[PDB]
């Protein structure tokens, strides 16, 4: 608990709607000033999905890079990192720190979310010729052995590697803290190099926050994953969310890391 | 957790994937089903796991072909449990699944999830694992849940709540070693029971562990209560590069293993009464 | 879960702590009573008390343990006072059962025997048992003090022989001693489970000695456990940080449930926890 | 993993197990000779030794351990002498056996306590070092493995890589349950991660311990001094029957059994 840790704002994700969560930021300027306040609240990383002005998803090349130039102008030193979800690779040439990388298919609420093999190939290897560190997105175990299959193919190649748990999914890993203590034990066993962050999405969101902080694991938070600063209660803005960690890090002394410290941790250099 | 309680041991003897190039001794017809069953009954299976092929091999959903395997096992080992696996290749029949819970078999495959499976995809949408659960129940089968991931037990545990799955109590297959889902290391197997015994505290389970897979995760259920399954489905090999000779081959050691240690072969009553077949 | 009521236990004096060390150390009943209310109104509802004499020294007089209990209930009624009845170097192992008779809400019970630092906790188990039945006989329940895993199912035979009959019992997990398990996150999550396999129906705390406090504190918070602090385990804020009092030590854990919405319990919701009624 | 050597250790007599309970207890040099050849022969690589008087006594006298480790060595000087000492118990260390018993730590025992003060600890380490006798030490407890880690850190324990002996089961220690065996293994590869292990599971735990250090890469201890039953209420007819089982379930899932040489190299006892 003395490590720095980063912090990672998922402000806006997919799926969130304004009629749940008013607060949630839509357009490019609303990005950029909610990215703004987390950093100032310790947030380092900022994960990007982009809505149209109506509030849908958005894959549109100028958005995301009307979205990345507004929160880069306001914040040169944050990391950016973009979700896509072969026409999906144009926004890479805007040159994001990171993209994420999807480790598996999942059962995903009352659907399924699909990342077929080959694609999960494809979309490797266009993050290396873009020179895009790859956020590894994994929701169970044998995300990880999967990944783990790639490293040895010479298909993943970054070291060390960044795992992003994602749990707390209905179909996938919850965020109990018995599954989080098995899978940074797992990625040790299996990834020894990797490094890792947690999702916990809704009310997943304290105990797997609370387990990182102490393990020298680090964050992610925001109303991608979860909207609610209490049972019941929303946030009021991803900055409030991002603050009480920092808050919690400073009582137990464990530091943010700069934004040189992240880029060295998550060897962005 | 005692190695004094009786061992199921299942064959699954064919599967969907295995193929003859790799392992020649592998049963596709019903009379070569039948005569690997009894070979397995005699050696200490009491379940036979089975899928069924045409002549050419390929994977079969045909009603009439279910009725001739399940038939001709139950003519040479009646005591013997079959449990069904109505799925089939790409190309397969959706309706073609349910089809054969018609026939009442004593239990029958439920699969709890999607994953990436080799290069491919083995997809079970939310909404069909539903609706084959509400089959099973139409048709009074007892399900074996076949669970590769921990998010599975999670899902199983919400159909329970929802009334879905009323079995109680409920049998959990896992199913370890599959590339693309949970392997079957010691560390994977023991978070897998303990975590099975928070969420679903009276289920009780059996482990496959798919190629390398199969001693680690035998031995480790032979001494925390567990049931196990070996077989052709899941892996053709007695030691590493030797195949193995036939399926009653890798049933025969599990049993020798039990006979050792002294815990008791399940008896077909035994078996009925664990997984609540009566 | 995170929602369920949280307990705090300040261990404000303990056996070995020095003044040299911690200067803020209470050694006076006087002084144990103004920490009391101090740690109370941070958010501790149990006091874990040892007693001492006037020069520092251990003590298992009867009438110090009247003056420091009679003190804290003066000035704090509401909290849960557990004494701990063990001397030093020159105990006596009588004065040990003595208190008792004083009936507290709770009095340590040690379950097993360790290597401690550069000496040895012993604790054998027909003194054990024989401090068990005590507790029975004047109506005292008892706080399991566990250092190992070994110690669980030592507890649990006791009970299956009917030595220990509290039911919720409640586990008290010490860890970090030197020569005991440690307090890494891996050790605590083991033994929660552990406890749960072996004493189902039992509740826990855990102490994490020196840089433990921090990793056992938060895995507790969010795993339904409850937590104890202070100066007989810790003396330090921060790493090379000396803690102000044990107050300051309660309320920085106050300010954590509070963040993540776990209620501190009512000085009623710990005595129906704990059993106490 | 299951395809390692697996070293088998006999504790063919132990301090405590009677006759009375268990007849075929080897108790003079010359039967616990032909017990050693017997369990080398099943598939034994190490003797772990005590001593017994002709009445069937704990015995400490040198000239005893010098009767029962030359009778072993004439009949099987292939296999591993370990020796366990229970300050003049340093003498027979004098006759180089190539391991003795390091206890990590103090535990209850029974209604008894099984003292190994931390000063004595350390005092056996560093004569182990003075006699180049390799320590074989025994953990009953998760905080024991810490504490042979502050020996190691504080250069008293030396030996490297260090063979731990899990001794799970003991009234009083941790049980030989396999949720228990699984963390032991993987605190003992965070905490010393050059270190090997073994197992024995005293009693009822004997079979569960073995089986899951059979899969686990871990080596196992067996023989009368921890269980004299070969099956619930059957009382065992040689510690070579148990040595044989175990022999041939590692036949049975491929795991071959150490040479001397193999043995003796995870040992780093050359
Ligand atoms: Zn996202
Ligand atoms: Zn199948
Ligand atoms: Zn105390
Ligand atoms: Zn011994």
């Amino acid at each position: 608990h003395h490590e720095p840790l980063i912090l990672t704002a998922a402000i806006t994700g997919a799926e969130t709607t304004r009629a749940d969560q008013p607060n949630l930021p839509i357009t490019p300027e609303e990005q950029a000033k909610e990215a703004k306040a987390c950093f100032e609240a310790g947030a380092r990383v900022i994960h990007l999905h982009i809505r149209e002005d109506d509030g849908r998803p958005s894959q549109r090349l100028d958005r995301f890079q009307e979205a990345i130039s507004a929160i880069r102008e306001v914040v040169p030193e944050i990391i950016i990192q973009i979700s896509t979800g072969d026409k999906r690779l144009a926004p890479l040439a805007l040159k994001p720190e990171m993209a994420t990388l999807n480790a598996g298919t999942l059962n995903f609420g009352d659907d399924i979310f699909i990342n077929h093999p080959a694609d999960i190939i494809r979309l490797a290897e266009a993050f290396k010729q873009y020179n895009v560190v790859p956020e590894v997105e994994v929701y169970e175990s044998g995300m990880v052995d999967a990944v783990a299959r790639l490293i040895k193919k010479g298909i993943i190649t970054q070291n060390p590697l960044h795992i992003q748990f994602v749990l707390g999914v209905p179909g996938g890993m919850s965020g109990k803290p018995k599954n989080l203590m098995y899978m940074m034990e797992h990625l040790k066993e299996e990834i020894p190099t990797a490094t890792w962050a947690v999702a916990g999405i809704g009310r997943w969101h304290i105990p797997t926050s609370l387990i990182a902080m102490v393990t020298g694991g680090h964050i992610r938070c925001g109303f991608e994953d979860n909207i609610f600063y209490h049972k019941g209660v929303i946030a009021e803005s991803n900055a409030q969310l991002v603050a009480r960690l920092a808050r919690i890090a400073k009582e137990i002394g464990r530091p943010l890391a700069t934004p040189e410290q992240a880029r060295e941790i998550l060897a962005l250099n």
